[PDB]
């Protein structure tokens, strides 16, 4: 500007305040693709994914939130948070119809329509796995555009940085079949170069098929993401802070983790009173020495899948609970100093600006708040947690801030109707008083409008709440072992029959500036 | 914290996030003391002030907002924004009952009860001025504690820095009686030291009485502020950015203003299309040279009266419209560069942390937003301005921020009921839709709850809205010449009969975390 007291330009008054596009108010739906309806026992990245994104666009939503897309471990269950690998895609999400379109499968090979209500994780692999393998084998023997794209995918330096290790790990797991790589024969456990060369010779078809399957996943997921972008929809993903011990992530990167000389975890994850989670812990001291290269690669893959993502247990970057691996419960651990902002500095330098959502629920310490504010990451508000304490409860709308994501509830919460059904009478009248004496019969509308009308720049509604569903549609009960991750949109409900639900959401998005 | 990877203390989990007392959510009432009821034609700093603060405390409010407390100029009208002086108190606010308590007036000298509905600014001075003068004369001839306190007040270096000039200015104005000091005899206009010595000799009684009156004001206002503090109530004041030409502020500080060699303004204030306000403009270049001493003294006096205060036309600190003083309308001016943050740096250095509210209504430029955010000053939201454009209207609750003050309406707005009565049908249905399909009959409750439930850390309700009053109770219609600043609480309404109104406000303060 000119000196104090001097004339501004004649056009000074045109200099109106700048709206930053990253402050745009948006609404989204939480819907894991396993939950899409269809005839093959599990939702997929096929026709229903495009039908869903058309419905979202009709509803005026500009965000779609999914759970982790990794292959769930089968040491039970279908949990997206117990993955076999941090970077691979769940091959059960591959659309059999899109592979028929590609010429990789024949109409005739498709199974007869399966029961539609719920995912049966005990049977779905045995049905789909042989068909995905058949398609992969046809791709590997093909000589067209898709073969060229497979070759470009497998030679991409970002892809090969995790996929080669993931494929060799899977080939060895299949062949040796121990509970953990801890018990592998020493040449495979300790990655003797000559032993790995022999694995490629004896397990070549397995490794090539595994890689082709990851290409088929990548190509279908990129078609979905491209379609979402064409409709102005961003995809928000999710990642656990910790990875599983029995994975290529640990076996191929042992010095990134706090293991003993035999590769057994010295300390494992959990929370004090408490909860023993049992993941191996990062050697954050050793990671700082190489510029957090392992974490940079994990974030690079996450940005390949998602526009933005949550990190579950974000508090672990500030401080983490470490339990001696011999211990069988959480009580006897210690809080350890997390890497803090220098991890996020390294990621910015290497990958540029990322939109990370900090999962910051429950008892968190001041250093977690300071770390989140230091990287300008939004935290969470969950309305189903707002009404059981006092008016300083940070989940109440009057305590929300602009740089925040508000939920009615996540995949870890009951549906609004299920939550209301088991809510104590004292807490119900509190809810109804807060939401301005609305009637018990309109509690869904009240909580959804409470989220959409928040100052929080992102509001997310689970699809179960749009469809008016009860506790029978809850995705997860934390710590329970059965009935989880299996909810599907019923076969009788089609996106083409939900125009009224889309209009009802669009009208409140318009009123509260999210459209 | 310890090094990355090392143990935290055993007590890490006790380190809960820090609530800063300056982020405390509060509610207040806007009520200028002229509006207090009583039998002497105008509200005062007497019994009704203490009755009001008891009511506020019963209502759970922790803030009281008043307009400027300066003596209104009589070149018409009662406007607190057209003051005779920036630093003096309005002697019409002096309680005649408290002076009877002090022994400075006799019961018998009190007038017979006057008409109670409205302030008559054309008659109130002629009634009260002679009585305040009588009390001042008794103080001046007295020999007790109050005489000692008067001597300590008039010798206080902060007080004397404005009061001596204010008293001499008033003595000369009374004696010479021109429309402006521009036309004073040269020795008084240009403050010849020998002419000022002669003024003290010939106008000694006037000057001593003027000073005693300012002491009587100070002492009554400090009793009110002390009582407010005892009840956990802060007082928020208000100040126009500009002062009036015909004042001690300009006459005793001519080089702080852009005047010609004869003391006539070179340029005057206003806004482009437009509005010619006609105040003299600050020489912000000359002010920076002495560390903004004049502004520091004005802020020091404001903190003597108020816990926190609004600055009206805060945008003038970034950029100001300057109209050539010969011009008779606003169109032919230029925007000039305001002093910016260095003024606020000087105030911090000299007076310490102040809580300033930025009046930032209407078309403001990006530099005004940057300046306000650079000193962490809250701006305003006014709900009566929210509903006539689109969902990006910054006055809508979903666009509010924590560091903000929300109003239903200010003294410049109609009452909620008056505003609703002249609101176009299209804007009414918009309002009712936004506030969640509430009924037209409950619009007052709806707008008050919309303010109290905001994320804005301060919510302010005019007393006219608590009392359910219509357009006949509006304090000001901007640019109009009559009927303004004269509303009083009717004689039939007493604070002791408002327990239901206090409880209704207290209950929503409890629900929305302002108690
Ligand atoms: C945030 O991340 C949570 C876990 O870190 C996730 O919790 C869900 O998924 C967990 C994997 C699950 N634990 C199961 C898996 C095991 C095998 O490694 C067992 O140790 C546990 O006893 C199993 O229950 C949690 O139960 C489950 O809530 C959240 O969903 C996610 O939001
Ligand atoms: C913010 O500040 C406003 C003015 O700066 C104030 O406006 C009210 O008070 C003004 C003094 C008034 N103008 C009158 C006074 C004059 C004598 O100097 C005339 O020039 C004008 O023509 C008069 O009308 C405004 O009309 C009035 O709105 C706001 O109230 C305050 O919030
Ligand atoms: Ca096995
Ligand atoms: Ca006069
Ligand atoms: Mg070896
Ligand atoms: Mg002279």
């Amino acid at each position: 500007v000119p000196a104090v007291g001097e004339d501004f330009p004649i056009d000074y008054a045109d200099w109106l305040p700048k709206r930053d596009p990253n402050d745009r108010r948006r609404a989204g739906i939480l819907l894991h693709p396993t939950s899409f309806p269809g005839p093959y026992g599990i939702g997929d990245l096929g026709p229903q994914a495009f039908k869903f994104l058309d419905w979202l666009h009709l509803a005026g939503c500009s965000l779609w939130q999914v759970l982790p897309l990794v292959p769930p471990g089968k040491r039970g269950d279908g949990s997206p948070y117990s993955g076999q690998d941090a970077n691979c895609g769940n091959t059960l999400l591959i659309s059999l119809e899109e592979l028929v379109d590609d010429g990789l499968l024949k109409m005739e090979e498709l199974p007869e329509p399966l029961p539609t209500d719920r995912v049966n994780y005990s049977t779905i692999s045995e049905i789909k796995d042989p068909l995905i393998t058949k398609a992969a084998k046809r791709l590997l023997s093909s000589e067209g555009e898709l073969k060229d794209q497979l070759e470009n995918f497998r030679r991409d330096p970002n892809i090969s940085s995790w996929l080669e290790d993931a494929a060799y790990f899977a080939a060895i797991d299949n062949s040796v079949n121990t509970i953990s790589w801890y018990d592998w024969p020493e040449p495979l456990k300790n990655r003797h170069l000559a032993a790995l060369e022999e694995v490629y010779q004896s397990e070549k078809d397995f490794i090539d098929i595994f890689i082709a399957q990851q290409f088929l996943f990548q190509r279908q997921w990129k078609k979905v993401r491209d379609y979402a972008r064409s409709k102005g929809i961003s995809i928000m993903g999710d990642m656990p802070i910790y990875v599983g011990y029995h994975s290529a992530d640990v076996w191929a990167n042992k010095k990134q983790f706090l293991l003993n000389r035999k590769g057994f975890p010295l300390i494992v994850s959990g929370v004090p009173p408490g909860q023993l989670w049992g993941s191996p812990l990062y050697d954050w001291k050793a990671m700082e020495k190489d510029g957090f290269s392992w974490w940079v690669r994990r974030i690079q893959r996450a940005t390949d899948l998602f526009d933005e993502f949550r990190i579950d247990h974000f508090r672990g970057f500030a401080g983490f609970w470490a339990v001696p691996s011999e211990e069988k419960i959480a009580i006897l651990g210690r809080w350890k100093v997390g890497p803090g902002k220098p991890l996020f500095d390294a990621i910015l330098q290497a990958v540029g600006k990322i939109n990370i959502i900090a999962e910051d629920l429950g008892v968190i310490t001041e250093d977690v708040v300071q770390l989140r504010k230091s990287i300008e990451a939004p935290g969470m508000a969950v309305l189903q947690f707002a009404f059981g304490s006092d008016a300083e409860n940070p989940h109440l709308p009057h305590n929300h801030e602009q740089n925040q994501v508000v939920y009615t509830g996540t995949h870890d919460n009951d549906t609004i109707r299920g939550w209301w059904d088991t809510l104590p009478q004292e807490e119900k009248s509190n809810v109804l008083k807060y939401l301005s004496n609305i009637e018990e019969e309109e509690i869904s509308r009240g909580l959804i409008e409470g989220a959409v009308s928040s100052v929080a720049r992102i509001a997310i509604i689970p699809m179960q709440d749009v469809l008016g569903l009860g506790s029978d549609s809850r995705m997860n009960i934390p710590a329970t072992q059965f009935g989880n991750w299996s909810w599907r949109i019923p076969s009788s409900t089609s996106f083409d029959n939900l125009d009224a639900e889309a209009k009802k959401l669009r009208d409140i998005l318009a009123t509260y500036g999210r459209l």
